């Protein structure tokens, strides 16, 4: 005799260092290697008029679903529609609501800012409408139909909308602008993905949507993959986009005029994670980016899934860049894809990236200077300007650089910063940069790149006292061959007074400036990598080490003093830590110690299609202040604790089936010493005999599996093919015999529980004192989603459970002991079902709430079997050999195929063990 409850030391301590492995991975992702949080919270005044105008003759889901539109209290009087159709369509568990900031920050602009411009109004820009959508907080992620259904109703509301701008009593707005014929929607979360669901619905109008603006919304993979409808839209929404940017023609392209930016909120974002928010492998770069929103300029802070919605810096930049891309003139209220796209470049994207277009060079002239005919600005070839305060000649005046010719065979650059605003054409202000050939002079202002303001009081990018915001700093670079027509460089100092400023301009050589290190991530992950710059380093330096693109390594970054000699730093060390292919870049104000953590490749995204030739791997770029003559060393280490919780976000979902793999190989253990022994052992015995040659051989396998144009090659087992990462397996493999331990000790406890209950129960009232089955077999046949029937058997089989312990501890059988082990094995393999069958039960129960084969071949066996099981039989003992072999096959095969396909088809291993389940209730039926 065994108790249930005996464990091996081989079995224990093997399940300990899971059990350890897992509070160490969800510490470290909790506690190390975290961002700052730099959000300010958003005050508003909100209201919302529902639109019931729309009912259940424009969509039978009008019952279920409502529209409302946001007017901002004292901007907004009416509930008609005088400016452009936007609509935000809120995410999984979101409210309309949650449109509350950005409605409010694009209300509150117009009315105070562009009202009173009369080119903004003349070119076209008008206010924006935010209209929003109750999904009576539905939880798409696990209800396939719930998504499609959302989506249909809003191509319905779309085409309701535009409806209300042909209507003089909801609309009232000038009679030459042309009818609109698309709305621009907003997406959070999955509503980023019923957005990219309505353009391959039967019921879209052809030209609707032109601009999808989504956050934080998975476009590479479903977050879950409980649904099996959720893995088919992504499949059939994720192919329509690729099939169609793969169109050699235009005409072809049915999404040509669509453009979709993913912004995600980075490492803070804990319900989704921000490596699936690429749009890389569906989108062309003329069609889209993916933006982090530590790139983002005036955000420059990671947002956890709310805080996107809801930052003031964030909803200042979304509604720019939105009345930056506005049309009233154009049917569609928004400028061409071209112009879209280059609008989303300059608010969303850094301006270092080298997707980016720099217009002021071929710019036309747009200032006379004659005041430089006389020869006294003029500078040498190689002398760096540096004006470390402004206007001490009293009077405006110039400091003119010769631009050098193009003969040069390296690569060289012009790169000014200043902390001074530069002025744009027409205004008037301390300094001026223009290319001017001799002359005709091309301010450069359009193409400044505002930087964080790294100074010595510095600790963040971001300020979240909107009083303690340092203003930004100014850069511009320049690639030499494309400034070459321009002559020489003017910064115009028209300061008169002494004033704080500085402006440090120079032309540096690329190969002095720019560093790259090839040391392999084995080498770095042993000994670090440091650099030392040199003292006579340009003021912008850059170091690569190509080996670091993984999402599952972090490292620390830190930067030596620059401590300066006489005078002190006319600007704290900056540096920007960067990705080129998902947009992901960092900045670290007054570096010194800095948590290098990157989304680079990810576990089970579609592979980075990029395939840049030399741009790859991590960058960092410093700037410092060039004039201290003397040198910074740069250290890059790994982190071994802060890279552990790197895992815990990427495989938060393997849980949900890799533990099956383990329930499987046990339980075949046990059915075969059964077979060949008489005696069933207990799931405790079954690990440690499984855990010596089973779970340990099979492990071996699938990482020969792994090492043994098709985008969902990455979709299987630990989705990385990569021979660095095969330890993966293992730490996947002892992590679950912890948590496939503690859960059979759970189930143990609760039906120890259970019976002393009962045992308490009947004590209380002998002192003071088959139809059943029938009844929930027929009412679980009959009439309920048949994830409900699950788990009232689910139920049942513990209640055998309860009745085969009483038992076994009164009569100490061997064949009671049997029955006992045997009950509580397949109780714990369908206890392994529920994390994928429990979620469509919460969305059937809320859904019922508003009054709203398959369903009988997916029940039936287990409710067979849970049945033959109340009747107190034991599985028959197993042409022997043949019969032994299948049970023992099919076990196995379920092991691995909840290894490998338990990730991005887990909806397909309820259907897996209802096969197995039929076979147990055949092998009942033999004896
Ligand atoms: C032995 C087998 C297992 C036992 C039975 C099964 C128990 C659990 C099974 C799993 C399936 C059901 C639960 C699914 C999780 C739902 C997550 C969720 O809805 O929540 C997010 C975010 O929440 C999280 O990130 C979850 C963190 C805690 C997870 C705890 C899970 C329990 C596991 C331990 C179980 C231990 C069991 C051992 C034995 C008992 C909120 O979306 P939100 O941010 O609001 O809206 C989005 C946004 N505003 C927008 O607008 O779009
Ligand atoms: C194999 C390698 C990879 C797999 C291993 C790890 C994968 C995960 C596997 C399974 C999932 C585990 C279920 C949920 C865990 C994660 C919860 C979590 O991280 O969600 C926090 C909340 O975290 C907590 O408050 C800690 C509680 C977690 C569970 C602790 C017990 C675990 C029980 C396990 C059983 C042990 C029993 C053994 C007995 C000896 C929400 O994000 P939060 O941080 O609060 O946001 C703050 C904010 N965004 C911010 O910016 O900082
Ligand atoms: C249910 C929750 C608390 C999950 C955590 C489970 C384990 C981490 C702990 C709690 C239950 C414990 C077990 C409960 C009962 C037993 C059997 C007990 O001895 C017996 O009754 C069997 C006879 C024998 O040991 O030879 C020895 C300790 C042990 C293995 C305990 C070892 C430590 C265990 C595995
Ligand atoms: C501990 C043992 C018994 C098993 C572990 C249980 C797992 C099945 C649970 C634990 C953590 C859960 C995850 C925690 C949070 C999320 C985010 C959330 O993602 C979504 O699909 C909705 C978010 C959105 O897209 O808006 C809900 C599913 C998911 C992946 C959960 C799926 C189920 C998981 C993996
Ligand atoms: C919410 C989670 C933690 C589940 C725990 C609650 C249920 C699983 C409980 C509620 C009622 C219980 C049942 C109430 C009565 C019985 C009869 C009992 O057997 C008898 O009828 C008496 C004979 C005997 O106990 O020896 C076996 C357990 C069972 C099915 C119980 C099994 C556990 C049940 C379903």
């Amino acid at each position: 005799w065994r108790s249930p409850w005996a464990i091996s030391v081989f079995a224990f301590v093997t399940s300990l260092l899971g059990i350890g492995l897992l509070l160490a991975v969800i510490h470290s992702s909790v506690t190390r290697q975290i961002d700052p949080k730099g959000c300010r919270m958003s005050y508003m005044r909100p209201s919302y008029a529902k639109l019931s105008d729309f009912d259940t003759e424009h969509t039978r889901l009008a019952s279920k679903y409502s529209l409302y539109l946001y007017r901002e209290q004292g901007i907004d009087h009416d509930v008609k529609v005088r400016g452009v159709p936007v609509l935000f369509i809120p995410g999984n568990a979101g409210s309309y609501k949650q449109v509350r900031p950005i409605a409010a920050e694009a209300a509150n602009y117009f009315h105070d800012v562009l009202q009173h411009d009369e080119a903004a109004l003349r070119a076209g820009v008008r206010s924006l409408d935010f209209f929003t959508v109750d999904f009576n907080e539905d939880i798409t992620a696990f209800h396939g139909q719930t998504l499609l259904d959302q989506a249909e109703y809003l191509n319905e509301a779309i085409r309701y909308i535009l409806s209300l701008y042909l209507d003089p009593r909801v609309s009232e707005r000038d009679p030459d602008l042309p009818d609109p014929t698309s709305v621009i929607v907003l997406g959070h979360s999955m509503g980023g993905i019923v957005a990219r669901t309505m353009l391959i619905m039967p019921n879209y109008q052809h030209n609707s949507i032109n601009t999808i603006i989504t956050m934080s919304a998975p476009h590479a993979r479903p977050p879950v993959s409980f649904d099996g409808q959720i893995v088919q839209t992504y499949k059939d929404i994720n192919n329509y986009w690729r099939h169609a940017y793969s169109q050699k023609w235009a005409n072809d392209n049915p999404l040509w005029h669509v453009t979709l930016v993913s912004i995600a909120g980075g490492g803070l974002d804990t319900v989704v994670p921000s490596d699936y928010a690429s749009i890389e492998s569906l989108v062309p770069d003329t069609h889209g980016f993916t933006v982090f929103t530590s790139t983002i300029p005036n955000v420059w802070t990671s947002m956890d899934h709310q805080a996107i919605l809801w930052c003031d810096q964030f909803r200042k930049v979304i509604i720019r860049a939105l009345f930056d891309i506005v049309d009233v003139h154009r049917a569609s209220q928004t400028k061409p894809r071209a112009q879209r796209m280059r609008v989303f470049k300059k608010w969303f994207l850094s301006g270092m990236e080298t997707v980016a277009e720099k217009i002021a060079p071929t710019s036309d002239p747009t200032t006379l200077l004659i005041v430089d005919d006389k020869s006294d600005s003029i500078t040498a070839e190689g002398e760096r300007l540096v004006l470390r305060e402004l206007g001490t000649q009293g009077s405006v005046r110039a400091h003119l650089m010769p631009i050098p010719p193009p003969g040069s065979p390296e690569l060289k650059r012009f790169t000014l910063l200043t902390d001074t605003k530069l002025d744009k054409p027409g205004e008037n202000g301390k300094l001026e940069v223009m290319f001017c050939s001799v002359l005709a002079c091309t301010n450069v202002a359009p193409d400044v790149i505002t930087l964080p303001a790294s100074t010595r009081f510095a600790r963040f990018p971001f300020s979240v006292r909107k009083e303690a915001e340092i203003p930004p700093f100014s850069y511009l670079e320049y690639v030499l061959d494309d400034i070459s027509e321009h002559q020489f460089v003017a910064v115009i100092e028209k300061a008169t007074i002494p004033t704080p400023g500085f402006v440090i301009a120079e032309f540096s050589d690329h190969s002095n400036s720019h560093h790259t290190r090839h040391i392999g991530l084995r080498n770095l992950l042993t000994f670090g990598i440091s650099l030392r710059l040199p003292s006579n380093r340009p003021m912008m330096s850059e170091v690569r080490i190509p080996s670091v693109k993984s999402s599952l390594l972090a490292y620390n970054l830190r930067i030596s003093a620059l401590e300066c000699s006489g005078r002190k730093d006319l600007f704290a060390p900056l540096v920007r830590q960067y990705l080129a292919e998902p947009y992901e870049s960092k900045y670290f104000v007054n570096a010194r110690q800095a948590a290098v953590s990157l989304h680079g490749v990810a576990p089970y995204v579609p592979p980075p299609m990029s395939r840049e030739p030399e741009a790859e791997g991590l960058a960092f770029q410093l700037w410092t202040d060039p004039t201290c003559n003397s040198s910074i060393q740069v250290d890059l280490t790994v982190d071994v604790m802060g890279s552990l919780g790197k895992l815990y976000m990427r495989y938060r979902t393997v849980f949900a089936a890799f533990p099956l793999f383990i329930v499987s190989l046990v339980l075949r253990k046990q059915f075969q010493v059964y077979d060949s022994t008489g005696s069933f052992i207990t799931f405790a015995e079954g690990l440690d005999l499984s855990l010596r040659q089973s779970i340990p051989v099979m492990l071996i396998v699938l990482a020969a599996l792994t090492l043994s144009t098709n985008f969902h090659q990455n979709d299987l087992l630990i989705g990385t093919q990569d021979p660095f990462f095969l330890f993966l397996i293992p730490l996947i493999g002892i992590i679950c015999v912890g948590v496939c331990t503690v859960v059979n000790y759970i189930a143990l406890s609760l039906t120890r529980l259970i019976s002393v209950v009962i045992s308490f129960i009947g004590f209380l009232t002998v002192r003071f004192g088959m139809i059943t089955t029938a009844v929930l077999l027929f009412l679980v046949s009959t009439m309920i989603p048949y994830q409900l029937a699950y788990l009232v058997a689910c139920l049942v089989q513990l209640g055998t459970l309860v009745r085969a312990q009483r038992i076994s501890s009164e009569l100490r059988s061997p064949a009671n002991s049997n029955f006992h082990n045997y009950v509580h094995s397949i109780f714990i393999l369908m206890l392994w079902i529920l994390p994928i069958n429990l979620p469509t039960l919460v969305v059937w129960m809320h859904n019922l709430s508003v009054h709203w084969h398959h369903n009988v071949f997916s029940i039936m066996p287990f409710i067979l079997l849970v049945e033959t099981h109340t009747t107190g039989q034991m599985i028959p003992r197993t042409c022997c050999v043949l019969l032994r072999h299948i049970t023992s096959i099919l076990l196995l095969s379920l092991a691995l195929y909840a290894a490998v396909y338990g990730v991005s088809y887990a909806y397909t291993l309820h259907q897996f063990v209802n096969l197995f389940a039929f076979w147990l209730v055949m092998v009942h039926s033999t004896a």
